């Protein structure tokens, strides 16, 4: 059960003999180790279930990277329910110094929100951003993602603004990109509007972005939102096969009256 979150942040035997037994036959087992340190967690046995991670560090193969990771954030997690700043941060410093530094800061992070410890998520993702945001895209959008969910769409924006600052050029339309997305998904949908008339207003040409417009508001569901953007994707440019896609999209979309307007226009452009 507690094994069942960290198996998912990371993307029967009932006693200490039991789980030694186990562990002979599968030493590089997180999971085995996981429920092992459970066992002795429901047993308010806190410092024991520190000892089987430091065994499961010194015991799984060093091959086994992924098996290891699952180790360390199982002891991000129990220091931070369980420690304090101090045992937390240790096990902190030591995780980036032997897994890479990036993926255990957002574990960290993960916890911080999974535990609704916001202050400290803020704080992190600050400083997260602050150190590997010149590099990384997804720092951003996944803080912007927190601060629209905490009704902080305000600052989201002008994260979205350093991001762009901090970022390469080849990045800015993937963040902008992903910033949208969830604007539609999460904040508001007429700022998800205006970023993406931004992108298409600066790349007119690079169809895959009218796109992933079109399908959030399909998404969206607004009638004549939807029916202006298909109007307007027409007279930019399409190939072939892609002005077919576009077709596809709108024709089962207005079947989901004026199902015809579509198809007397579907074949006007066959001819001209």
């Amino acid at each position: 059960d507690w094994t069942a979150s960290i198996l998912d942040q990371a993307q029967a035997p009932e006693s200490v003999a039991d789980f030694e037994r186990l562990l002979i036959g599968n030493p590089n087992s997180s999971v085995v180790w996981m429920n092992y340190m459970a066992f002795q967690l429901q047993l308010s046995e806190i410092e024991k279930a520190r000892e089987l991670a430091e065994r499961a560090l010194k015991t799984i193969n060093f091959r086994e990277e992924a098996e290891k990771l699952n180790i360390w954030i199982a002891m991000l997690n129990l220091e931070n329910t369980f420690g304090t700043e101090e045992t937390l941060e240790e096990v902190f410093s030591r995780a980036c110094q032997y897994m890479d530094s990036y993926t255990i800061h957002t574990k960290l992070l993960g916890i911080y929100e999974i535990s609704e410890k916001f202050d400290k998520a803020a704080e992190l993702f600050k400083a997260t951003a602050k150190k590997f945001g010149g590099e990384k895209v997804s720092i951003w959008v996944s803080w912007g993602d927190f601060l629209i969910s905490h009704n902080e769409e305000q600052e989201a924006r002008t994260i979205l603004g350093n991001a762009l600052k901090a970022l390469p050029k080849r990045n800015h339309i993937e963040v902008v990109r992903k910033f949208a997305q969830l604007e539609f998904a999460k904040g508001d949908p007429e700022r998800g509007r205006s970023l993406f008339e931004g992108l298409v207003a600066d790349a007119p040409k690079r169809i895959d972005l009218w796109n992933v417009y079109v399908d959030q508001e399909v998404k969206a569901k607004d009638k004549k939102k939807v029916e202006d953007l298909f109007e307007r994707i027409i007279t930019k440019k399409i190939t072939r096969k892609q002005a077919k896609f576009f077709f596809n999209k709108w024709l089962q979309f207005e079947e989901s009256k004026t199902i015809e307007y579509v198809k007397a226009k579907a074949t006007e452009y066959v001819a001209s």
